């Protein structure tokens, strides 16, 4: 049950119904599958009836097909899809925010054309390329270089854990192209790489601790030749729709945090009023009973934060520390709330015949993508610093 | 500077602001010496000049005069008054919600018209009178005795912990009437007593460890009369309208953490960039920084949690394991918060002259007051329990 | 390098220094794929050297081949084998605390003579059975029946969750010979049951989260015929072997989160200075230095804490809630620290070719095996309850 | 009991009994007054008594009266006297440790044989000078000029929160004798000053939150000659005796959070059983049950953790990083467990009428006082650094 005391409108609380039952009987069963074999195979299939629902390109302008809606309803697909599924849900917070988000606001009309329309309709996938094995969290300090040869720019170097690399027709690359420029960060631009260019090539999928089934491989560029036309805003002004993009990133991805958390709290809760211990049903004692509390209320808390915050951002109101806040705090609780869970299936939680022991594998990853929590801190801190 | 980002209207952010400029100057530089001198000297003035800023009676009906508002406008203003003094937030809370708030949910035509008036201009200060010292988190089982002789009950025994106790012209005090009842619950009966009934005494204040300056007394009944026109509801009757004002004062107690937290930042923020140490301001270094981003992060969640919980409340949608649980989370906080601000102080937050130490010694009081903790979880895990 | 500050004498550094350079070797190396495959297949040939090196009977009496020391230097082996795979360590324990000790404790001149030899030698794997489906924390509530036909038992049912389960060639059962004993507790029986034995079979290893390539199975039991002279102790009386067993049980294993705390450590210190970031090696940062810190004092302090009430343990005073409160508390410690090696690593302690992530997995066994966080808490609140 | 299990001697166990059974008579019941009156009425007279027990010169050489034993001792004395007040253990370790240590290491045989046999009596007072206004945590930017005047030095400038400041007929002080030192810890000179030296005054005792009944004062001087001959150690070699006692101070001191630690238990664990709640003793109920293990194993790690380390110190081997980790540790501890009595207690915790607050109150200053938390973390990631 999922108490709308969050404060969502009709339409809201039907489109929550509508992913929900879909994501219900489409792929909450085949999740331990996915996360099991480390691979989504339906994938390509799966995509297009997200394009179907009209929640890939669930922020786009209707003109491109998108539904035209805001972000506190991204973060309600985002957080029933990872309530589903880890894995997806990420795959899909990096095709529709990272990805399709990135081109409705900084591409031109031509490159929305071009690519917008196939991305929101789930027959292209879409991914982000900014973090090398020697910049994750130091991401300024990039090194793929990217030479200007008349009307085209040959991309040499690589780019490291991409998530849906190797499945993306489309993606936005940052790379350096004034190696020399005073303060680094005037020394980038972004590119839209394609699958197919000449140079560009993906490595093997990682084989990660969670998140399994959400593609992630190294990407390689060998003279690979961008036609000036890719540039995604302006060249070496692309440190900022990378910044700009960040918070969006951590605001739409905190959705992956709240629907773990209630994943939880859907096998806890239940079982805790059915396995019987000492003669009654564990969840009758009070440590249990504190557990619940506990899960619960961090789950209730973080809820409202992303929400209000998410809402605010439809209005106008956007802000880096609020960004960063609200999946800082989330992260971390549904690390903790996971963490929970296994303990109250006790040895049952404990394997991986239940998805108890995938919750928590899967929640450690927000504690480190899209910005570690000490780069967040670091965020937030420094926001307060500038006042 | 409060981002109301947490979706309050134009009038609300109204409210707030008529609040904060009026508590800055009349409460805010008296509170030091009200927690000093465990004493409010200007209570009886300070009240008729809530009463006349519509504050008092907030949730009451404008037909007695009161502001007819909602809880989230309640919260608004508990948070701000507690902001400006934790002692005075405890006090006014008692006297807008467990007192007032009760008598216009229970209280006929009659009652409301005799009392109300006086409570919602401030020339009368409520109580509300529940806890003995033996039955504190184990209300039930209170043995304050009600017998009936005629139209009239002798009250009987004693009161203990009452907040506004020796100022109260009116209290709502609950008693056992019928001491054999099967289920103890379906014994006890509110009666409004008032200041002056023979056998009505009342105790010195106590010397507490915080919220100093809030009068809390033992309240002692020795053959005292009460009409039976005083009850408030009906008789054997009362345990409901002690459950059902709990979650009410859970809900709207729980501003008090949130002025707290926010007074605390109020006080670290600017601190950390005007101290200096090794050469830079102390809020450069990153464990400062982190300590900004979780105080903040926990003040920004635990005010989305109650604001929503509030909103939701006011459209009657009111449950006693929500109710619980915002204010189970948001006392928690508040006192973890108020550590750091010490903290963040160094020796300066260790000593009287500075309000640091005063936050941590109110905040705790929320873990207690309105049902400790433990019972707090005990009630939210029985809420899953009966599902 | 291991500070012995923790009061070791030279003869016990020694036995560190012994088993670190030999499983440095020989087991270390196969620990990531032992996990990955969920199996050891080095097992028998380990045990025997394991044997060789004195470590299965270390506290069993040189009579029988064994090395006749006491428990702190027990833990020591427990952990440094638990700092070269968490799995082996567990397997360790089992055999050589839970059957072996169980044993030199309760068996008879005959048994001891019979079983220890070979256990103490690795040739024989031992296991300890009393954990049912519906019988885990509620151990009392076992329902394997033991029908006595002569000088024979007949056991009929099951067992659940045993360590070592389809390897061990001499298993301690214990089953419940008085079903209708007045209190429960008196109707239980210890026996030793043996590999091959008719009746006595077991199912299929499980899948679990962490401690892969220790073998978990179920024992099935239907007529199994137990000769009289294989019960542990006496008839009845096994409510007894099995409590006082588990006290040494929560002690012993105590070095399994000493060892994983050490593991993490081994990797992350070394790590956060070869990682740079922003130009520094990350264990520049103060959040970083923080986090060696919490992870350092962490570790030394359970390891003091577990080491003391050992070394007490082997001057004959142990107790029920030190046991139980020296397990609580490091393996709470240990999964913690596991949780910010991860971290640590960033996006490297989040794939399986970096331990990190198995760290984790295996640690939080610690708070689930031995007696869940819960029921240890109940312990130590009780044996004050009885004070 | 303190259950010895943490490995004390025979006599080290006496020496615990005979502090305790002086304590409980000389100075507990007197506590609560104490910290009320912010003033310790007999301190002259209490320092004599603890000279009587030759607890004062507990580390010093025999030869000046002194009881010549080590550290470990020391902080058993300093634990109990905590447990009996947490202002008076402060005052002790400043005068034990912070002064004598300090002159029975760093002082010559004239200096040792004029100051130690007064201060080990208690016929003098001694206190450690280094902190000023703007140099807590950053102590080598302290800015007390000492102008060498041929065979004298001319203080100017004060110093800040000096425990017996007010008291002390003897104190260490730390001045700059080279204000122009390349590295300015190349500028530092220990002095020490007795009570009536032309141009050394004091100001008043501070109103500070907890330790009340410890006076903490400002020091001035004003042209205080002080002799050539008084300095300690040697001129601008002092960054290095004031660096040295501090890892002393740290190991020492941490025995104050391990006696407030054992004062809580001493209270909650009796309460726990006598207060009844719902038809039984509150202990009985499992949140209850929980906090008592937590509160227990909390005070048990770090009496294991600062026991060890002390035991080691006196074979000779000591660490900054093992000093300053066994402090960090425990002080928070103790200030979280203080946080739990006052929860066990209900409304009877938050009455200044109990000591419960008290607990908080003098803890808190543990994570401050001889460095905070913060440099604490510094000095551990930094020993980390380094090698
Ligand atoms: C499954 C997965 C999916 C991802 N998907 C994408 C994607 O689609 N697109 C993309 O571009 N990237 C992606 N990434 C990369 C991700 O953004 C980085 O891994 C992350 O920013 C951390 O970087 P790092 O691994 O380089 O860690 P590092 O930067 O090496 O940091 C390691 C540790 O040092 C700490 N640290 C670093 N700097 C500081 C500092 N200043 N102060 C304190 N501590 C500090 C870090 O917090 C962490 O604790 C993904 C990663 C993973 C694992
Ligand atoms: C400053 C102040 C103001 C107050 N103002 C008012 C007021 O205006 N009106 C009013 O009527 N009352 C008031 N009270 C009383 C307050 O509601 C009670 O003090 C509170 O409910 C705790 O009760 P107690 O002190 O009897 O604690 P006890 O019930 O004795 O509880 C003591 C400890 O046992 C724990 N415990 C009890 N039962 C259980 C259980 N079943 N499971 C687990 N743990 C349990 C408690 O949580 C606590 O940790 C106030 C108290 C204070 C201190
Ligand atoms: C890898 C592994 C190895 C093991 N090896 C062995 C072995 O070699 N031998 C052996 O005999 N057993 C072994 N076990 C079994 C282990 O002892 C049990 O799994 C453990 O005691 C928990 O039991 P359970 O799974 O039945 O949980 P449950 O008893 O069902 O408990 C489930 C949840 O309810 C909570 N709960 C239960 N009772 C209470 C209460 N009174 N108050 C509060 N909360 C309560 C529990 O703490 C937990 O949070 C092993 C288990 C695992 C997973
Ligand atoms: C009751 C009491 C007794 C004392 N007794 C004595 C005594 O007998 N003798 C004596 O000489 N002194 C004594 N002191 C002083 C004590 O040593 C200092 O108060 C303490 O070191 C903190 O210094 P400060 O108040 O200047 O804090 P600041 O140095 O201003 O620090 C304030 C905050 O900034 C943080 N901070 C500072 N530097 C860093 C950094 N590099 N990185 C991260 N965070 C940082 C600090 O940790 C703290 O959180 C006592 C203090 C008190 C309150
Ligand atoms: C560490 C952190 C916070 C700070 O970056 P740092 O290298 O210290 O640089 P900053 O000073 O913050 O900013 C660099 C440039 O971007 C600009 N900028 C920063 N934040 C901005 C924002 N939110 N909007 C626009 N511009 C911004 C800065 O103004 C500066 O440009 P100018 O020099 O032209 O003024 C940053 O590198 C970061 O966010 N790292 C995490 C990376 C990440 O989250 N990756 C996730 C990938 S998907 S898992
Ligand atoms: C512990 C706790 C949660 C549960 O009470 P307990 O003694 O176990 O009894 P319960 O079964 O919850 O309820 C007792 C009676 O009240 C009724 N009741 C409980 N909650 C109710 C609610 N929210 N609305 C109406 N009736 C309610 C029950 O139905 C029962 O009545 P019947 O027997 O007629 O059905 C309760 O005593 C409590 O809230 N204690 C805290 C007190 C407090 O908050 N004091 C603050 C004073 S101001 S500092
Ligand atoms: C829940 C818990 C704590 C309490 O058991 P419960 O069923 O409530 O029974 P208890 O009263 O504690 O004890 C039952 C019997 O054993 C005895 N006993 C209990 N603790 C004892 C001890 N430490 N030493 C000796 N005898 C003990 C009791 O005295 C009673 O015997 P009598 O009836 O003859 O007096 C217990 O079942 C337990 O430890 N469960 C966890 C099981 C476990 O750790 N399994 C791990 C397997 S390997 S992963
Ligand atoms: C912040 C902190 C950790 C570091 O000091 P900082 O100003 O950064 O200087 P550092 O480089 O650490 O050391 C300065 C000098 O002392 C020396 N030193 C540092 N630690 C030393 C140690 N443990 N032993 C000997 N010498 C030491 C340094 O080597 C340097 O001398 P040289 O320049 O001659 O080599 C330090 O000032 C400190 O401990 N502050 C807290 C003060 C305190 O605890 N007061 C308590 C009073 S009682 S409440």
């Amino acid at each position: 049950v999922d108490d709308a005391i969050n404060g969502l409108s009709e339409e809201q609380r039907q489109l929550r119904q509508t992913m929900a039952k879909f994501l219900q009987e489409h792929l909450a069963p085949k999740a331990q599958e996915i996360d099991r074999s480390n691979e989504f195979k339906n994938l390509r299939e799966f995509w297009k009836q997200l394009g179907n629902l009209g929640v890939l390109g669930i922020t786009a302008p209707v003109q491109y097909g998108g539904s035209g809606l805001g972000y506190l309803e991204h973060v309600l697909v985002m957080e029933e899809i990872s309530r589903a599924s880890g894995a997806v849900g990420l795959s899909y917070g990096a095709h529709s925010n990272l990805c399709i988000n990135q081109l409705v606001r900084n591409g031109n009309e031509a490159q929305k054309e071009k690519y917008l329309p196939k991305l929101i309709s789930g027959e292209y996938i879409g991914a982000l390329a900014m973090s090398e094995p020697n910049a994750g969290s130091d991401v300024v300090s990039m090194k793929l270089k990217a030479e200007k040869k008349g009307n085209h720019y040959i991309l040499n170097g690589n780019k490291f854990w991409i998530t849906n690399g190797p499945d993306a027709d489309v993606l936005i690359v940052y790379a350096k192209t004034d190696l020399a420029a005073v303060p680094a960060s005037r020394g980038i631009t972004a590119f839209i790489v394609e699958k197919g260019m000449p140079g560009f090539s993906t490595s093997k999928k990682l084989d990660k601790l969670g998140m399994r089934g959400s593609n992630t491989c190294e990407l390689i560029f060998e003279d690979c030749k961008i036609p000036a036309a890719n540039i995604l805003g302006h060249e070496n002004k692309g440190v900022y729709v990378l910044m700009s993009g960040l918070d969006l990133e951590r605001l739409v991805l905190a959705g992956g945090p709240l629907g773990l958390m209630q994943a939880v709290l859907d096998h806890t809760i239940p079982y805790l009023h059915v396995r019987e211990a000492f003669g009654q049903k564990i969840g009758h004692f009070q440590l249990m009973q504190g557990k619940m509390a506990d899960m619960y209320t961090r789950l209730m808390a973080c809820r409202q934060y992303v929400y209000n915050v998410a809402k605010a951002c439809d209005e106008g109101h956007c802000t880096a520390k609020d960004c960063a806040g609200v999946i800082l705090y989330s992260a971390e609780c549904a690390t903790q709330v996971a963490l929970d869970g296994i303990q109250c299936f006790g040895g049952n939680g404990y394997i991986n015949d239940f998805p108890m022991g995938r919750f928590l594998r899967d929640a450690k990853l927000y504690e480190i993508g899209a910005g570690t929590s000490e780069v967040r801190r670091l965020v937030i801190g420094r926001a307060f610093n500038a006042d």
